[PDB]
């Protein structure tokens, strides 16, 4: 199971760790993933766990975006986890660089509610341009299911563990 998290709430817990070994190592129920509407894994989370899979997970989103489009901002898509976990939830978080409206990340964490357990990334941080601080605080106001958070740049672990409110 998941190991060396340090607990926020009752349903939310976060490590110093790269999402793509956590994956490989907890082989999770649900993996998310940070991606964008159309699925394409270039960079980030995304292309980490893309890359994890040989691309699988690429000519795999390719197929669901021929056949049913691109996702909504906020959206998300469940796919297979290939051998990173059973399942991989793809959810778009707003990209600030792409300016994109910050309210959705909401909407975007009540993605992870339709499943009760899931290893993820802070959505819209990174690479996304969103505050992950605020980040963090949506997903606890926001996830009721248990949510194990990898966050991969210590600093930014270490700034998260100790504002957190
Ligand atoms: O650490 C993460 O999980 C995401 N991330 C990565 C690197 C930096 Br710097 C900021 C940030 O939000």
């Amino acid at each position: 199971s998941f190991s060396g998290y340090l607990k926020l709430t009752d349903n939310v817990y976060i490590k110093n760790a790269d999402i793509v070994e956590e994956a490989k190592k907890v082989k999770p129920t649900v993996v998310v993933n940070a991606a964008n509407v159309y699925l394409k894994h270039g960079g980030g989370v995304a292309g980490a766990l893309n890359k994890a899979t040989n691309n699988a997970m690429q000519v795999e989103s390719d197929d669901y975006i021929a056949t049913n489009g691109p996702l909504k901002v906020g959206g998300s898509c469940v796919l297979s986890g290939h051998n990173l976990a059973k399942h991989c939830l793809h959810v778009v978080g707003p990209n600030v660089n792409k300016g994109e409206d910050i309210q959705l990340l909401k909407s975007a964490y009540e993605n992870f509610n339709q499943h009760e357990v899931l290893l993820a990334p802070l959505l819209s941080a990174g690479i996304f341009g969103a505050d992950p601080i605020h980040s963090l605080r949506v997903c606890v106001d926001t996830v009721r299911t248990n949510v194990y958070l990898a966050v991969f740049d210590k600093n930014l672990y270490d700034k998260l563990v100790s504002s957190f409110l």
